[PDB]
């Protein structure tokens, strides 16, 4: 079995992408953020708070004839951003893109923080990072990929995400036509529960490429790219007028500015971002500083290949009992 979804940025700055699923008996769609960083699928429900809901489809288990309740079931989960959600657990059936999973766990929220609450949006997530980061207990619960692998012709997931524009995720294969070239394949190391890998180095602009090991993970779910301070420096130095600022939390550089291109290394291939990948547009209404896609990963403890490094490349994700990330240019 095969499955294939569109997913489609949530604003003109591509903060967010959220794809339709499927949930319940008849099915109540809901519009959720695919997180490679993450190992929980949860949603926006009839159960949650009715102040931290603003704009949101939600869940309502009791219009489902297949949900049940996964009695004494919790979870609670906190995010990089400081941001969290907790609640409580059901059974339910799952579809994306004609892909169905009966019995999956469906986390419903009944407190959510305000960063999810703001995003109208999204009406929850769907992880796909391993399930040892699932935050039920006391019976740790698998995710969507994982309770699917059995029926899909190919243990994997792509991610073909657009810059601007409404992209691709697909289970079970791999589309030839969307991709050129050859798709290049590197270890993942499952250790910390991440899709963890070694990226070969990077190039700013023009310039020469610089062959130095960086481990990182590819999250689809956080935006932007968090290299080591070393690296940032160097592409941010190659910007006029770029400045690391305290008050806005990051590098920011003169909207008028042009950005150099940053290439990034998986294996022997070069991975080439756009410059315009990497301007996420004034810091606030009016302002001429603007905001870098690129930023400092000291403060964060983990180098992140987001949603800015993700969109320049074909990717596949292969859940083979030895797992592998392939990158292609598209």
């Amino acid at each position: 079995s095969t499955g294939s979804a569109t997913t489609t940025p949530i604003d003109s700055l591509d903060d967010a992408y959220i794809t339709p699923v499927q949930i319940g008996t008849p099915a109540q769609t809901l519009n959720l953020d695919f997180d490679t960083g993450s190992s929980d699928l949860w949603v926006f429900s009839s159960e949650t708070t009715a102040s931290e809901v603003d704009g949101q489809t939600i869940y309502t288990p009791s219009k489902s004839t297949t949900a049940k309740l996964l009695s004494g079931a919790t979870w609670s989960i906190s995010y990089g951003d400081g941001s969290s959600s907790s609640g409580d657990v059901y059974t339910d059936t799952v579809s994306v893109g004609g892909l169905t999973v009966t019995g999956q766990a469906v986390e419903s929220a009944k407190k959510v923080s305000s960063s999810f609450t703001e995003d109208s949006t999204i009406d929850g997530l769907l992880g796909l990072a391993f399930s040892t980061l699932n935050t039920v207990s006391p019976t740790q619960q698998k995710t969507f990929f994982d309770n699917a692998k059995a029926s899909l012709d190919s243990p994997v997931f792509t991610a073909d995400l657009g810059y601007h524009a409404p992209g691709t995720y697909n289970f079970g294969f791999i589309d030839t036509t969307a991709y050129t070239g050859s798709i290049t394949y590197t270890a993942v190391s499952t250790k910390q529960g991440f899709w963890e890998w070694t990226s070969t180095g990077y190039a700013v602009g023009s310039g020469t490429f610089k062959s130095t090991s960086i481990d990182g993970i590819a999250d689809t779910g956080t935006t932007l790219l968090y290299l080591p301070a070393t690296v940032v420096s160097a592409y941010w130095a190659q910007v006029s007028g770029a400045k690391s600022s305290s008050s806005v939390g990051g590098y920011v550089f003169p909207c008028s500015a042009t950005l150099p291109s940053f290439t990034f290394g998986v294996g022997s291939a070069r991975i080439v971002i756009p410059g315009d990948y990497i301007d996420f547009g004034p810091i606030s209404t009016g302002s001429s500083s603007c905001f870098g896609g690129i930023q400092s990963s000291a403060g964060i403890g983990i180098n992140i290949f987001g949603d800015v490094a993700l969109k320049a490349a074909f990717v596949v994700f292969n859940g083979a009992t030895t797992p592998t990330l392939g990158f292609a240019s598209k």
